[PDB]
């Protein structure tokens, strides 16, 4: 709930720690300052609360030390997370986020945002290093965080092969890859994975265990996200939809393809063009197929299977940790 | 010399294991192998077998397998080279490399290429573990490859606030600054750093000793670059200069900025545009100030340097390590 503004509170302290007795690269260290701020604020900071209410939920030894190292480790999340953004903006020739301008669509940033984007990846192990460098679980969120990286970025290239800005690619199969690599494992596992080992819990099966539950989630999670793209009250989400626009393998137009002949065709005139005659004629035909109706039937399998996969693979973790994000998901 | 054909078969391997038993993200693993191939081979290999030369000058213990992890890390010092290049030639709109177009040039990569790069950074980890997971000096080199990506990356950001694309910032200090991050850390500090600790020797004094000697070293190797680059023979180096067309903070510049009034107005109109009047103006400028014989007199000066600082600082390092890349630079 309120929670958020603690963890918001602690950006002032992070910026100070990464930003300073070697003065030859100060016009450096501004720059640097001035990338955090515009490009770690501004979201709804989900990810690196989860950390921290991950943290609290899987623990006893809750000294002032090792809470500061949680709202850390939760703020390590959300700049993995500004890297990709920044990086994927340019990579889409994005306007917009957050809805302010784009970071690189400043006058006089430009396609040095990828300097600026390598900076925010680099900043992660620098704060690692400042806080987790003395506890035990160091390397574990090293590695962690490098494998969340790497799997972040193959599922980019998987989707960037999918959807180059062709229908054949857009199956079921490689959209639920697409999702797993380049969402969910470092929307869901990442940040639960890092309490974990906050937490001593750092062995394999456990990890395995709640990487199980937490994937589905987030597969679930971005097919929401796809449905309200489309079919969402504009202003209970703050946003209007582009994903038709924009040739995304949505899992709106996998449902459509497997439900399509001449209806294909439909799809072959219109998806991917910008004009709302366009998107008026896709939307109309997914209404025609009752993707609604194939949504809500999806959203009761899928929170009747995670609550059926709670039930086999939390134990020996809180099963409150996997409903409290279940609760907000669904 | 010969010995750097042997660096270089052993990349087949290399890119045998880091492509594969989940196949649902083959396409996208195939992609990585077209971006390590295009953009790992076609240099000189020079810090990577430095890894490998250094190592052997620096331990006793040389199985087969102590061995191959030696020419994995050089391996994963050309990786880490490869991630910076790619993204520096987008940063700089560069149109060839090694002569070989830009991977980024490359019709139907354009701006992917920065997701490319971040894979060819996320490989180097992806090495470090599959090779470097049991021995003892594991942490510290995956801590020094991100210290060595950090710190180019704030030299990158130096050098792109001093030099986009007016020579008040074009100062010693500021020169001196950029190279020393941007450019001799990693290319004269890790690939010696990274053979130290794969020898057991891991304290910090031998390396910041080390440290002293590499940077010099890296910051002479920059300006005789920096002076190549205009007054090299083209047939002896394999290029034709472009460092004045670029508005490039090249040491020739920052010297002639420290010996010019009516002069600095003539570097005003000449430095940084694109046709062979205006850079036979500043040429023919720098010619007249000397600088061919004030290079000549630094080189002289710094190699006496160089050797007071090997005879001061290598102990108990074999003084050869650091005379075998002097005579090579020199
Ligand atoms: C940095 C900022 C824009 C930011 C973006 C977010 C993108 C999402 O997909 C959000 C939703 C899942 C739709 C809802 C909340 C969490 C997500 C991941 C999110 C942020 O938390 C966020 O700070
Ligand atoms: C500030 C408070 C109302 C609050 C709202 C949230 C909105 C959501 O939609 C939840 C989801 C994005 C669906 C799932 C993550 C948590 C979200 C963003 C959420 C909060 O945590 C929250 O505290
Ligand atoms: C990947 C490839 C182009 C590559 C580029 C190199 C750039 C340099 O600055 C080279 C010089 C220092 C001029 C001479 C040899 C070493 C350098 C760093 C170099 C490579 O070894 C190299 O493979
Ligand atoms: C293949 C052999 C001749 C060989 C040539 C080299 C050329 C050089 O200019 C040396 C410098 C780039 C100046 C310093 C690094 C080593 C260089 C590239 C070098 C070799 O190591 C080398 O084996």
């Amino acid at each position: 709930a309120q929670e958020k503004q603690d963890f918001v509170q602690h950006f002032s302290q992070i910026v100070r720690v990464l930003t300073e007795g070697h003065p030859e690269i100060g016009d450096a260290i501004a720059r640097l300052k001035e990338v955090l701020e515009y490009n770690a604020i501004g979201g709804k900071y989900n990810r690196g609360l989860t950390v921290v209410v991950a943290f609290r939920e899987l623990v006893e030894k809750q000294d002032a030390d090792s809470l500061q190292r949680a709202w850390t480790v939760g703020w390590c999340v959300e700049l993995l997370q500004a890297f990709f953004l920044v990086a994927d903006d340019i990579m889409d020739s994005s306007l917009t986020r957050r809805g302010q301008i784009c970071w690189y669509q400043k006058p006089g940033v430009g396609l040095d945002a990828i300097n600026d984007a390598n900076l925010l990846e680099a900043c992660i192990y620098r704060l690692l290093k400042l806080y987790c460098r003395e506890q035990p679980y160091y390397l574990n969120l090293i590695e962690l965080f490098l494998q969340s990286s790497y799997q972040t970025e193959i599922g980019q290239t998987l989707d960037l092969l999918t959807a180059p800005q062709d229908l054949v690619r857009f199956t079921e199969k490689r959209y639920k890859s697409i999702v797993k690599y380049k969402t969910a494992f470092y929307s869901f596992y990442l940040p639960i994975a890092a309490a974990m080992y906050m937490a001593g819990i750092d062995g394999e099966k456990e990890h395995a265990n709640a990487k199980k539950i937490l994937l589905e989630m987030g597969e679930f999670f971005q097919i929401q996200d796809d449905y309200l793209d489309l079919f969402g009250d504009p202003s209970v989400t703050g946003k209007i939809g582009t994903d038709i626009q924009d040739n995304k393998c949505s899992w709106l137009v996998v449902q459509c393809l497997q439900r399509a002949p001449e209806q294909y065709q439909i799809l072959k005139e219109n998806y991917g063009q910008k004009e709302a005659e366009k998107v008026a004629r896709v939307k109309a035909l997914y209404e025609e197929l009752d993707l609604p109706a194939v949504f809500l039937q999806y959203e009761e399998d899928s929170y009747s299977h995670i609550m059926a996969l709670i039930e086999q693979y939390a134990a020996p973790l809180p099963p409150a940790v996997f409903l409290g994000l279940a609760r907000k998901i669904y």
